[PDB]
C-alpha cells in the first residue's frame, strides 16, 4: 500500500510550487488534472466513447480529443456533462489508484484542485492545504491571466472557502510568501510524512 | 468580496429570531427560501424552461446559485447572513466563511413547532429524524448561540458576534 | 426519540463484533445491511417489484430473493443499480426510522458499512468508529476470502481511508484483538451512551 497526502488550496494559491517542494525531496506526485488528461488520450477508452457519443467531429486530424470542442459543446448542454462526468469518473479513479501504486517514493503527494468540494479527503490518509489570502490568489490569477478582480472573484465564488479548507486540513502550509520559507515549510511536512507512513500500515492505535 | 457568515438550525430552534437581530444591526441577509421561490416566480426563466427531480435540480442549483449570488454583490453590509436551513444535509458550509449555528435542545425543537404549527408530538420528530441531528450541526458550527428562551435573551451572543464578524470582514480579503 | 450511536469501520474491523457486545449488554441493534434484507423479504412489495422489473427467476422456489442473480444483473448496469437503489432508498430510509422509534434500549446502535462514505454520520447523534489497523484488514480480508493482498488493497482503495473515519468518530475501539478483548471498552461506552441518552432531549447546552 502507498501513503496518501493529498495537497489542495484555491486558485492562485501556488500549489504547484509545493508539489514541486516535494518532489525535489523525492516525492512522487499525482496530480488530478493531469490524470484527466491522461484519460483521454488516443488509445484511452474514454476517446472511443467520447466519439461514439458526441460524434466523431470530437476527433482532430491525428486522432486526438479537440478538448476546446468538447469544453464549448458541453456549455451547450450542462446535462452533457453529466454523461461525461459519469464516463470519466470511473476511468479517473482507476488511472489515479494505478499511478499511485506504481509510485515507489515512501509516500505520496496527490494534488487535488477539488479535494473539498468533491469531499475526496475522504480518500486520503493525510491533508495539506496551501493557504494564502484571497487577494493574493485575485493578484496572482490576474498577473498569470486577466480580467482584473472580476472573473476571478468569480472563480473564488465558485470554489471552497479558504475557511472550508482549513476545517479539513491536518496540515497547512502559508504561500503568501516568496516562496522565502516553502523549502524550510516542506522539510519540517517531509520529516513527519515519513515518519507516518512508515508506520501507518501495522500501527495498531490512532 | 463579501464576507458570508451562514446561519442555520434546525426545525423549531426560531432562526428567523436571531436573523432579526442582525437585520436590525445593519447586516443584509439573504435566505436561501426565499430565494428558491424567487427562482419560481411568475415568468421566471426556469417555469419557460422520481428521476424527473434530479433534471429539475441541474435546473434550479444553478438559478439558486446566480441569485444568491446575485444579492450577496449588491449586499450594502460588511458581511451578510446567508440563512440555510439545509446547511448540513447539503454541504453548504464549504461555501461559508463562516458557519453559525442557532442551538436549541430537542425538546424545544417540539415544543416549538407543535405549537406554531400547530400538530403532533410524534409528527414533529419524524421532521427531526429527517433533517440533521443537533450534534453534526455542532460539528461545523464556528459559533453557536443558544435560543431556548425569549428572544430577547440572546442580545448578547448577537452583539459579541456581530462585532467579531465586523472584525473577520474587516480583515479576512488581506489576512496572512 | 432515541439517541442515536452510529457505528462504522471499515472491511476487515469486525464491526458485527462490536455490534454483538452492545446486544448482549441489551441495545437494540439495528444494521443497515440487515434493513435491505428485511425490506425485501418474501410478502414485501419490493420483492414482487424485483420480479415484475428483472423476471421471475429473481424469485426462488421457496418464495426468497435469488441475491446473487439481483446482483449480476445490476452489476455494471448503471440504469438498473440506480433504479433498484431508487426502490429500495426509501423503503430502507422508513424500515431504519420505524425500527428504530420501536427500539426499547435507550438509545440504539445504527451499524453503517458507509457511514463516512456517504456523509450518513449527519444523521447520528454519536459516532462509534472499530478500528483497526491496515494490516489487520488486510490479513482478516485474506483469510476470510480467497483472496491475494493486492485484491484487498483494491477494496480498500474503494473505501475512505482510516484517517477519514477517525476525524469523525466521537469514540474509537481498537478491534486488532479477540472478541473478549473489547468488553471493557463497550462497557465504558455503554455506560457513557446512557447518560447521554438520558438527558439529550432537555439538554439547553451542547
Amino acid at each position: 500500500m502507498r501513503y496518501i497526502v493529498a495537497l489542495t488550496g484555491g486558485i492562485g494559491s501556488g500549489k504547484s510550487t509545493v508539489a514541486n517542494a516535494f518532489a525535489d525531496l523525492g516525492i512522487n506526485v499525482i496530480d488530478a488534472d493531469i490524470i484527466a488528461r491522461q484519460v483521454v488520450e488516443p488509445g484511452a477508452p474514454a476517446l472511443h466513447a467520447i466519439a461514439d457519443h458526441f460524434g466523431a467531429n470530437m476527433i482532430a486530424a491525428d486522432g486526438t480529443l479537440q478538448r476546446r470542442a468538447l469544453r464549448e459543446r458541453i456549455f451547450a448542454n450542462p446535462e452533457e456533462k453529466n454523461w461525461l462526468n459519469a464516463l470519466l469518473h470511473p476511468l479517473i479513479q482507476q488511472e489515479t489508484q494505478h499511478q499511485i501504486q506504481q509510485a515507489t517514493s515512501p509516500y505520496v503527494l496527490w494534488v487535488v484542485p477539488l479535494l473539498v468540494e468533491n469531499s475526496l479527503y475522504k480518500k486520503a490518509n493525510r491533508v495539506l492545504v496551501v493557504d494564502v489570502s484571497p487577494e493574493t490568489q485575485l493578484k496572482r490569477t490576474m498577473q498569470r491571466d486577466d480580467v482584473t478582480r472580476e472573473h476571478v472573484e468569480q472563480i473564488l465564488a465558485a470554489q471552497a472557502t479558504r475557511e472550508a479548507r482549513l476545517a479539513v486540513a491536518d496540515d497547512v502550509i502559508d504561500n503568501n510568501g516568496a516562496p522565502d520559507a516553502i523549502a524550510s515549510d516542506v522539510a519540517r511536512l517531509h520529516a513527519h510524512y515519513l515518519q507516518l507512513a512508515s508506520q501507518f500500515v501495522s500501527q495498531e492505535k490512532p
